[PDB]
């Protein structure tokens, strides 16, 4: 058919993931080497930033005037992708420019994902990040290439969370322009990736894999618009490339890829219900092509969830303590983003009324129409499913719904632009005049909304021992010498250690086995955490060593050979727990079960203490 | 017109039934299912926004299929439902694990727990707490709601919630009616709906007064229209008004009094507004004024001829102003700031801008009117009318909202859309924040012992378990009804769950008017005093009030009891007064109940 434009495509795709990581190694290289003052305590890196992200905006504008008339037109392309990647960076690695941790440091949440980042570094295969024996559940795509770029390039997992995370995030926006500029023109094309990126740096930053799905939501959903209803030979490119979207989203974020999957079903029951006249041939093409992407997208993703279905398809799997079980302030209440007093407020304003007015007759309107309709359906539902002492996890796609309404609301700026500039000459100038104050006046907030983030970020002990505020170290600087101690012992890598631990950024850091994770949430359901924390608990009325090394030799699963555990109480070694209390708000439950000291009283044992904690291993 | 009213009170009757209908079986639905606690979990929240949003669209639909006009009786039908389950789904489903209305049995449910419970086990009207008293305050909802507990065997500190849920849909669903017999259908949805939410948000902590807040703003409009009309015609608006003002004569006095107030003052514009055109149109606003004044009177009468034929020869004597809603940041603040606009734009040309901007005006009469006051060491309690001015301003949103609609639809037509959509956000947005202001009052709620001594967040309950013993033993010694005996506590949540006669109030601004608070006090702090047992016989019966015959009072320090009532103060009495071989003592936990046997 010598339709080679799928080679193009698939060509500037490549470059642009070329250019985003290319421009986001470089910029973090040249940015840590220059010893700037904290961020917290100084106002240094909060200037440096806005000068940076005012000088990739200027430049974006300058490059839209360029691709306007110009013989070039494709170093218009190139500047393109090298100001959004750059825009990215700047934002992002600069007010992190003193500190090695991402944002939360090693705090609540980034302790498992740090955690998981050093399982899959040391290890090329799919494994859990705490259990022993089991596959995964929690997607390995965006862990296993940081793996692999950690376990090339020198530094330890837990360093390489930080540029990493800012790099993915590049090559989500490069890789978003790409997909814009093929159905729109450049101009508008530059105008909604940068407002896309602009506010999933603000919301999804936190978590550096939701954000690209986040970013690439919209590009797919108009291309899946414009795919499922061509008729008889059109659009199979856009059904296969958003049959890959949903297979890559599959081993890349779950909440997602079952929110794109919602819509796209939406999306081809609308339309087959729409030309349910001209007889039933046309009326299920758009089913046809669903079944199409949908068997393209399960099996694309299939080469991470088979190893789980297999395992859990005969083992007694728990699940009452499942991961969609937070019910939080923000999840009992729909998200309007349109109506808050701010300029976000404005333009998803601005955004809603262009989508309630050109939703019948364009067709990126009605495919993000059909995005927010979509959202509010899944918030509904996962209201509803309360019932079934389950969530939907709802509120987490509160910044896809903001994103979803930028996206619209640059759209219906540039319509608005556009149809008002008729009646006028002089309406382009002070239009663009405008919108740049806004966007300047708002990409200097990112710094200021991660406020939370970058303060923890900064006073957190990495894993060198030191603190990115300079001030003295916390508990974190007991780990190496634990460590080496664990390792003088045992005598085994530490690949095959079992490890009972009550402060888990032991295990984030080093690539330890666990018999209990850190949270009953994000715990893999073939661990039976309800039972193990019940073993665990039965050890507390325990007194002699005899007992105790025969409970150790009884248990189901991999038994702990190294205990971590922490002074308590009049010669009783305290080792903090958890559980899942979920209909009710702290989901989670903080109790302690302690263990009596005569325990570790043999000569099977060797018990050592190094600061706070006491370390006492089970001798080989 | 036999036709036209036939069918107006047929369709008022068909709105009582349909709410009562709904607002019953979704309360029963709701309490079959043991459901979380609201101040730990979030299950219940959840499960209201789904319940508002669900019935919000379908009012949006019956709207639509109005337009489509073949289902006018089924539209009409369906939007009364919707309205009643959008009440009843808002409030109940909050307190669907506990059994106590909002505040539980705080501060000031104490006495209207007491006078729902007195009114139940007789059909009379009696105080709440003295006896041998006419009532004072109205005991318009407090007989009915003891009607519907004694008729179908209810514990009257039960009926309380699902009553007052009832009422509210009630009221929500003539509210309605009202509307879409003055004004087109879509507008009566719409200006009901906001009146409604204002109104579960503002003033749902008192039931009675928000039966009354969510009905002045259809009744000031036909008021207008009943005494503007210069003819034979428009006499049945005014009887409509009369019979509105004695209703709400026997329900809420002080929105009686004000709705009395605005009436005069319609009346006073309308007459001086044709004042130089002949005083024979000049004189029929007063006169049609003299006939609402009537029948307001006479069926006012039937509940304060008890209590004026008495306290006109007994001695009688005893007993947050000026705020701007549309000045405040908020989504209610636009609406109440649109609605002024519209008002002070349309007021000379529409009958229900006209109405509302009298009414309001008539609130800031009274508010100014109330601080002069204070120099006549008096208020009018112009601080609980905010609400009404919220409920007012909300309604002339609405109003507001529609007409600049209307003007931007003269230029283009696809604004209808836009603005049906960010309509719809704004009131979800606002009618799902109605659990969170409303946090509080649910908070105490589930945090106060019931009658059956049990908190509604499943904790270990308070002292309030130790009722049913003392209730037996009193019953026991006494060997007399509960409506017999007078008692003298200082915990005042035991009145509120048995019949009881009291001997106190719980402060002097709840008391009957004619039961001398302060000499009652006085005796009291008196009696500290008292030596022996003897002198404690010769003294009860020398009270000209009826005599205390059961005292349950805690422990004290040295041979004290400690009653510690309020005037706050603490008042002790020596262990040697009840220990005569007349008093039988005993101790029923914490409690020292000492009845004075036969
Ligand atoms: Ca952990
Ligand atoms: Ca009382």
């Amino acid at each position: 058919a010598r339709a080679r434009e799928v080679l193009v495509a698939l060509g500037q795709l490549a470059a642009a993931v070329v250019v985003a990581v290319g421009v986001a190694v470089v910029s973090l290289l040249a940015i840590a080497r220059v010893e700037w003052p904290a961020f917290p305590s100084s106002n240094q890196l909060h200037a440096l930033t806005t000068v940076g992200q005012v000088g990739c905006l200027a430049g974006l504008v300058g490059i839209g005037w360029l691709w306007r008339h110009g013989r070039f037109r494709r170093l218009a392309r190139l500047g393109g992708l090298v100001l959004v990647s750059a825009f990215t960076v700047v934002t992002l690695g600069m007010p992190l420019g003193a500190t090695k941790l991402y944002l939360f440091g090693i705090s609540v949440d980034q302790q498992f994902r740090t955690e998981y980042l050093t399982r899959l570094t040391d290890t090329a295969a799919l494994r859990d990040m705490t259990y022993i024996g089991l596959p995964p559940f929690y997607p390995p795509g965006w862990f296993w290439i940081g793996g692999r770029a950690a376990a090339l390039t020198g530094t330890p997992a837990w360093e390489m969370f930080k540029p990493w995370a800012i790099t993915s995030m590049a090559i989500a926006v490069a890789v978003a322009l790409v997909l814009w500029w093929r159905m729109i023109r450049f101009e508008y094309a530059l105008l909604v990736t940068v407002a896309t990126a602009a506010v999933m740096l603000a919301y999804s930053s936190p978590e550096p894999y939701a954000a690209m799905i986040t970013v690439l939501l919209p590009p797919m959903l108009v291309l899946t618009w414009s795919g499922l209803g061509a008729r008889d030979r059109q659009g199979w490119a856009a059904v296969v490339g958003a049959g890959v979207f949903l297979g890559f989203a599959a081993t890349w974020y779950t909440l997602l890829v079952a929110y794109g999957a919602f819509t796209v079903v939406l999306m081809a029951l609308l339309l087959a219900g729409s030309r349910l006249q001209s007889g039933i041939k046309a009326a299920v093409d758009p089913l046809c092509r669903l079944a199409v992407v949908g068997a393209i997208a399960a099996a694309i993703g299939s080469t991470t969830w088979l190893p789980y279905l297999l395992r859990a398809a005969r083992d007694p799997v728990s699940d009452t303590g499942s991961a969609q079980h937070y019910l939080p302030a923000d999840g009992a209440a729909l998200t309007f983003p349109m109506l808050q007093f701010s300029l976000l407020g404005a333009i998803c304003l601005l955004g809603t009324l262009w989508l309630v007015m050109r939703a019948r007759s364009s067709a990126p309107a009605g495919a993000l129409a059909i995005g927010v309709l979509a959202v509010y359906l899944w918030s509904l539902l996962s209201m509803l499913a309360t019932l079934a002492r389950t969530t939907l996890l709802s509120f987490r796609l509160q910044p896809t719904l903001s994103v979803l309404l930028v996206a619209a609301g640059a759209f219906g700026f540039v319509e608005a632009v556009q149809a008002l500039g008729k009646r006028g000459r002089g309406v382009i100038p002070m239009a663009a005049a405008i919108g740049l104050a806004g966007a300047i006046a708002f990409s200097q907030d990112i710094p200021d909304v991660l406020r939370p983030d970058l303060t923890i970020a900064y006073t957190d002990t990495d894993g060198y021992g030191q603190r990115g505020d300079r001030r003295p170290p916390g508990s974190e600087k007991y780990y190496p010498a634990i460590d080496a101690a664990i390792r003088r012992v045992t005598g085994k890598r530490r690949d095959r250690t079992v490890v009972l631990t009550a402060d888990y950024s032991f295990l984030s850091y080093y690539p330890y086995w666990g018999f209990q994770g850190l949270t009953p949430h994000y715990a893999n359901p073939l661990a039976q955490f309800d039972k193990r924390a019940t073993q665990i608990d039965s050890w507390s009325g325990l007194s002699t060593a005899d007992e105790f090394i025969a409970a150790l030799d009884k248990l189901p699963w991999q038994p702990p050979t190294v205990f971590l555990m922490r002074h308590g109480a009049h010669n009783s070694y305290t080792l903090r727990l958890a559980q899942d209390v979920y209909p009710n708000q702290p989901n989670v439950r903080r109790y302690t079960v302690d263990l009596r000291t005569a325990l570790f009283a043999d000569p099977r044992f060797v018990v050592e203490d190094i600061g706070p904690f006491v370390l006492a291993i089970r001798k080989p």
